């Protein structure tokens, strides 16, 4: 407790002197409070004018138009202390799973070099405004690197001044660049050196790619098994137990010198021990702790998300099995027995997942992993959206399991060869691309955020009808040589100048080890579309009046962009697609 936090607690205090009072009418009940201070401020979503002027038919589509306007009592929530048998389970597998994704890796720190050359090309590295504006002004100025400097050495001597959260079903927990740094230094490594990658960890998808998600849903479906099960958990970040953090805390053990003692001191005094600033209107600052829940940088926070479902799922599949009869107590026997399948099908039980974070897909050997619910629920792990003992329902065919928000269609050239796509409700792909985040965005920077969208619907849902036509009427509306930009950045192969038919060649055909025959695509008619009243279950407006004369009229809605934009030089890509082509 306050030993570890307290020096944190006292700096803060003492900025704030002025204004410190231990109030009586606080609304916490699960986290520790320790006092408030008087502060007085909040960013909501802006519509893209270059996207919406182009997509006219959804201006009357509540589900798109609904989606530009507008749990903190689950953060305030409860996790019990697993049984014993759980968490020897836990720690097994934990200890086993670290063995196996170390074995050909090794844990590294991570360079003021590299953390510089990410923030001079912006990366969302959860950071805070203060001293210096930007976080690309703080890299450059060799007093905040006296900082870290200080907070460093306060870490190797096992203590901790600065790396203090600021809150903001989501919840941000930003830290100061400096704080940042000395996570990325000790854990970058995770995501930096792809311990996640497919290759590596089996479970894995980190790095995969849209394009190449279908491919490894079918390739999990070709196992001999069971149904596909695909299971949310309900607040995946606040069921993260202290027993959870502490079997994370093991990829030390595979470290050595500094860098272990960097480590250490990150899941010690930062993840472990958390001081939280949280703004409430009754405007005062809030200033509690707590030891258990995830509240790491968001990168961090996505390996070991996938660390401890992978450790989960096992576990889950090893009660399918019946590997142990109850989470109560393991016996002697039970431990060798666990340790025994671990060693002997491990390996083969991790590739029969898809596992991002805290979403899964399990193939287990058979549908008794449907009632394996008692470590799932002791673990904390609790399933969203169904009654605590009720089985699980899986899906029978690949095609129609959710998984990173998306479902994969087969869809089969007219050559012959067999593309797997990426496909979600088209309502919801629209209503995010209208969509921008903050302020002053010029009339150019908000059309090259349209042309991103544009040219990642090209590259990944080309088999949409509305989109490829309103992905190459963006692309028409805005200069040919603008490049396409973001300011929150998986493979973003979508995000260059080159042309969209060179990059689809690539990705689809050259890079894509599930096409045997390599022979190139020479124009966007050899590509294929999903059926019609496949297009339209995904939402195709396809067959409505407004829709046929939105496409009739297109080149009108070009014209008015091009109009706003001014005198540049455009590409009409509209005669890519037959009805054009004269
Ligand atoms: C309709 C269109 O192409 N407008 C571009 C433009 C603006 N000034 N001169 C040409
Ligand atoms: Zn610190
Ligand atoms: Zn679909």
């Amino acid at each position: 407790n306050l030993d570890i936090i307290g020096k944190r607690i006292e700096k803060i205090k003492q900025e704030h002197e002025t204004s410190w009072h231990y109030d009586q009418d606080h609304p916490y009940k699960t986290w520790a409070y320790h006092g408030s201070y008087e502060t007085k401020q909040t960013a909501s979503s802006m519509v893209n004018g270059v996207v919406r002027l182009l997509t006219k038919p959804w201006d009357i589509i509540p589900m798109v138009t609904q989606m530009a306007m507008t749990f903190k009592e689950k953060v305030d929530t409860r996790t019990q202390e697993p049984k014993e048998g759980t968490k020897k389970l836990m720690k097994i597998t934990a200890e086993w799973l670290w063995k196996e994704l170390g074995k050909k890796k090794t844990p590294r720190m991570c360079t003021r070099e590299e953390f510089t050359r990410k923030v001079r090309s912006n990366a969302a590295l959860g950071a805070i405004f203060n001293k210096w504006k930007s976080a690309r002004e703080a890299v450059e100025d060799s007093g905040f690197w006296e900082l870290v400097d200080k907070e460093r050495n306060l870490h190797l001597e096992g203590k901790c001044e600065t790396c203090v959260y600021n809150m903001m079903s989501r919840a941000i927990w930003y830290m100061w660049l400096g704080a940042r740094f000395l996570e990325f230094e000790a854990l970058g490594f995770l995501n930096e050196d792809h311990w996640f990658s497919r290759e590596n960890s089996l479970s894995g998808v980190e790095g995969e790619g849209l394009h190449k998600l279908g491919y490894i849903l079918r390739d999990v479906s070709k196992k001999e098994g069971g149904a596909m099960y695909a299971d949310d958990t309900a607040g995946w970040d606040t069921r993260i137990t202290l027993e959870d953090l502490k079997n994370e805390e093991m990829v030390t053990n595979h470290m050595e010198g500094e860098h272990k003692k960097l480590a250490e001191a990150i899941f010690k005094l930062t993840y472990q021990n958390k001081v939280v600033r949280v703004q409430r209107p009754t405007t005062v600052m809030d200033i509690i702790s707590r030891r258990d829940q995830r509240g790491s940088g968001q990168v961090v926070t996505y390996g070991l998300n996938t660390f401890t479902n992978m450790e989960a799922q096992l576990i889950r599949q090893m009660e399918g099995e019946g590997v142990f009869k109850s989470i109560q107590h393991l016996t002697v026997t039970e431990e060798i027995a666990v340790k025994n399948w671990l060693v002997r099908v491990g390996r083969e039980r991790l590739s029969r997942m898809a596992i991002s974070g805290d979403d899964c897909v399990v193939k287990p050997l058979d549908d008794r992993f449907a009632s394996a619910l008692t470590a799932l629920n002791d673990m904390g792990k609790v399933r969203k959206d169904i009654q605590q003992w009720e089985p699980s329902r899986g899906w029978n065919d690949w095609t129609q399991v959710p998984f990173c928000s998306h479902h994969f269609h087969e869809l089969i050239m007219k050559d012959g060869r067999v593309l797997v796509v990426p496909c979600r409700n088209q309502d919801e792909l629209i209503g995010r691309a209208r969509i921008s985040q903050g302020a002053g965005w010029s009339l150019r920077e908000t059309a090259c955020l349209g042309k991103s969208y544009a040219q990642m619907w090209s590259l990944m849902y080309f088999h949409r009808r509305d989109l490829r036509l309103a992905a190459n009427a963006i692309c028409s509306a805005v200069p040919s040589h603008w490049v396409p930009t973001s300011r929150t950045t998986a493979t973003h192969e979508w995000m260059t100048t080159e042309d969209m038919l060179t990059v689809w060649n690539r990705v689809w055909i050259q890079e894509n080890p599930w096409m045997e025959d390599k022979t190139p695509v020479e124009s966007w008619e050899e590509i294929p579309y999903l059926g019609k009243r496949e297009d339209q279950w995904c939402g195709s407006l396809i067959g409505l009046t407004s829709r046929a004369t939105w496409a009739k009229n297109i080149q009108t809605a070009i014209n008015q962009v091009r109009s706003l934009i001014g005198n540049e030089e455009y590409t009409d890509y509209m005669p890519s697609m037959k009805r054009f082509r004269r």
